């Protein structure tokens, strides 16, 4: 006989990290939508991060992403379509830039929805993070308007905590888009609404941008028709309310007795 | 020193099924649309099967599928609300009484597709299976039209062969359609049209099965004020175009030398 209650071999089992799980569900909420994934570079220029988002130099604007500077040489930095690019080199302060380098490389209309790592320079405590993800989303098309801007955080909200779920939409302040919004969504199950993000219209001198680099390219202009709306949102406060983390701190902590808590979730 | 070209422990290498990756793309592709997938039993009463598709018995349409007929007392048979139901028992002929099923437990608009083993008597050879799988397609909701389903297969196309590929309507008859029809691809690579399945607006009188079901369970009907479509294809012979498998009898062959050729599709 054989006692079949003692442990078998050792064989490993793996997991995947809580931003990788938080990301999925948002990005195949997206997908469901009509939204595709696209990526962007970590390390960009002044031009995409900024310049080409209406966001100019020395103005109080930029004052809203503390930037991480870089220097060396030897790096080259690709642009949407494999050109080299140049410009001060910096860390992405937002995915924002991809809404740029995406245009550029492709035409309307289409949805897509870039996930990333963005870096900025402040202090981290048990609420804020230097390093963290962003969900960046991008319609454009004739005849996209705000309510369908509405329309999609509607869903997102359905989708992420039920139909006791409500949006709202307040004014705010972004260069690269003309209504400009920031929205929360109602948690019912914790009696509390948490604002996930910014968005609203793109701006009209970000699709100018865009086919003026187009023109420098060679490429025809595809924007001068088209409408769109934009939206932004940080994953790690959604993740540590929807996980239950109260420290987003543990995130890049790599303590394996807190990752593990989360290979559950598949 | 250690001979690092040696072969590592042989821990053992997983894969999926190529009906597994057929039916996960074919998801994949109709999830972008806005469809959810969603499962049926393979035993089915002929009440879902057949008569609830205004297919009656003793008539022409019916020759269209050859039943697996069922015996034997004991097995319950749930219903899309979990009440006991009865009724001759039969291994679905398709995935079709879904459809009923779905609507009955659920309320318009929607959008769903439902994969499935599906059973039919009849003789196996190199390009025909007596148990197969189909991946049905439901959409109901006001204002749908044909010109929905013709949107929807031109998406599959494209997504499935790309922008070189094709969609060619042609009219066909089926008891739950009104207008019916078949449909094909156009498969750029190898040249050819091959037929997909058949598809359809819903007919009146499943819509009126459904709400007729409904009342006699105490639901309010939900089915009069909008119209929808449907379609239906069968997972086999697009899984052997797209991964060059000569014959279908190898799906359910067993052979491990058959099925480790698939690993690589993740
Ligand atoms: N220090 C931090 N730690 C964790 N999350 C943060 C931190 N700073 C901000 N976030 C998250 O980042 C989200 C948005 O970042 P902001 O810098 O506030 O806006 C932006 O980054 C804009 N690019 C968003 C946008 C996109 C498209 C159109 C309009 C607006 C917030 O909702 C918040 O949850
Ligand atoms: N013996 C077989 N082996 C492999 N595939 C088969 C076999 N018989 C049919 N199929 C596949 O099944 C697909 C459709 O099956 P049919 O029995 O022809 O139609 C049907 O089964 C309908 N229920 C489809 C439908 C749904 C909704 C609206 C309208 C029509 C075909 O396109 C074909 O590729």
């Amino acid at each position: 006989r054989v006692d079949v209650s003692l442990p078998g071999a050792s064989l490993f089992s793996g997991g995947l990290h809580p931003i990788t799980l938080m990301e999925r569900e948002l990005v195949e909420i997206f997908r469901a939508l009509g939204y595709q994934a696209v990526e962007g570079p970590e390390v960009e220029s002044e031009f995409f991060n900024f310049d080409a988002l209406n966001i100019p130099e020395h103005h109080p604007a930029r004052d809203m992403w503390d930037t991480f500077w870089l220097t060396g040489e030897g790096f080259r930095l690709e642009g949407p379509l494999g050109e080299e690019v140049e410009g001060r080199l910096l860390l992405r302060t937002h995915t924002s830039p991809m809404q740029v380098r995406y245009m550029v490389a492709h035409t309307p209309p289409f949805r897509i929805v870039v996930p990333g790592r963005v870096f900025r320079f402040e202090q981290t405590d048990a609420t804020h993070e230097a390093v963290f993800h962003q969900l960046e989303g991008l319609v454009v098309g004739e005849g996209i308007a705000m309510a369908h801007l509405k329309g999609a955080i509607y869903e997102l909200a359905q989708a992420l905590f039920g139909p006791d779920s409500k949006v709202r939409f307040q004014p705010v302040y972004f260069p690269f888009v003309e209504p400009g919004a920031q929205f929360a969504v109602w948690w019912p199950e914790g009696g509390k609404w948490l604002e996930l993000g910014g968005a609203g219209m793109v701006h009209p001198k970000v699709f100018q941008a865009v086919d003026a680099y187009r023109e420098r390219l060679g490429l025809p202009p595809a924007y001068r028709g088209v409408t769109g709306f934009a939206f932004g949102l940080g994953v790690e406060r959604l993740a540590m309310l929807r996980y239950g983390i109260p420290d987003i701190r543990y995130f890049f902590g790599g303590r394996l007795k807190f990752l593990e808590q989360f290979k559950g979730v598949l």
